């Protein structure tokens, strides 16, 4: 069950396509990076169609709609990384088991682009080229993190194993989301971009 | 897509089953773990029954079917576990994230026993403050396997020019394996906990 705005892959699994400047796909991801990077240049914006990580994706999305009754458990969120982490992310997506960790061991998305833009996270390689994702994050309900969870705290100490799906830095209004499990995000866009 | 032969679970998306002795069902998990845990008793076996995991699983089998090109991918393998982590485990499966260092680390991932006689030791299936002690009996997907190394937080590549086409697990010995690591999640399904006793 591919997207709509997919391209063809002809019969292959995973493509990484360069999107079009000025067609309606395209300024959407750059506007919503503009919104607080501004000050950057773009060099490009590549949409990932990876369809085993989607399907495993849109699997954990079906599981928490259904778990909270409800269907607002995704946000787009963004994450800076090295170059070097830009192959294995488009293969595999994120991993946990791969900076601060203050909010728990998890993978680590900002709200703001402008958050992931720092050099810490997305590192200029040789030419000063930087690398963000636009991720759907199944957030689903969240809490705030803390240092040293490997897992989301339980709802309720009367059933440990009943998890929340997040935790974040501020519940009132989060700037970081962290998850802790394999395929709770997909990387949805690579922005390609300097300072 | 869950098992046809499942008990119907009323809409609920788990429950642990308790499997008669002399059904084939139990008989075949008794007699894999007797193979090499003969000193031991079998107090029960219960086959879990956990909609999410064996979806997330029953996914992740289908695509290394495909990208392996052949059905080989599965091993049904045994893992020891103390009694605080099997409400865990039944619920959400195998964590990398809790797991032990293993007293031969082949990599930083999930270990599974090929000899239930290793899941067996004390160090891993903790007797409880009863004297139970839990083994479960897993779905694997070891799929292309090479030997492990300590520093391993992923499966190695394949290729060193390569780096992201991974193996799908790493083991102790390619000749003899008697373990497996694997590092991601929803590649293993707890399928039966075997509680047992001296
Ligand atoms: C407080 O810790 C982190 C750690 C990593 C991290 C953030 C915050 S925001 C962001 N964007 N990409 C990566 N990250």
């Amino acid at each position: 069950n591919l997207p709509e705005h997919w391209t063809d892959m002809n019969h292959q699994l995973f493509c990484m396509v360069q999107l079009e400047p000025g067609q309606s796909e395209y300024n959407t991801i750059k506007d919503k990076f503009t919104r607080t990077c501004s000050s950057y240049a773009i060099e490009k914006i590549e949409r990932i169609q990876n369809a085993f990580l989607w399907q495993s994706y849109q699997v954990k999305k079906r599981q928490m709609d259904i778990k909270n009754d409800h269907k607002n458990n995704e946000r787009l969120l963004f994450h800076g990384t090295d170059a070097d982490s830009v192959p294995y992310v488009n293969q595999h997506g994120f991993n946990r088991s791969c900076n601060a960790v203050s909010y728990g061991k998890g993978t680590y998305f900002a709200v703001d682009a402008s958050y992931s833009a720092k050099d810490t996270y997305s590192k200029p390689d040789s030419n000063g080229r930087k690398h963000m994702y636009v991720v759907r994050v199944l957030t689903g309900v969240f809490t705030k993190g803390r240092a040293g969870l490997v897992t989301p705290p339980p709802k309720n100490p009367h059933n440990p194993t009943d998890l929340f799906d997040s935790v974040t830095n501020n519940t009132r209004s989060p700037k970081l989301f962290v998850v802790f499990f394999d395929n709770q995000a997909y990387p949805e866009y690579l922005i390609t971009f300097t300072a």
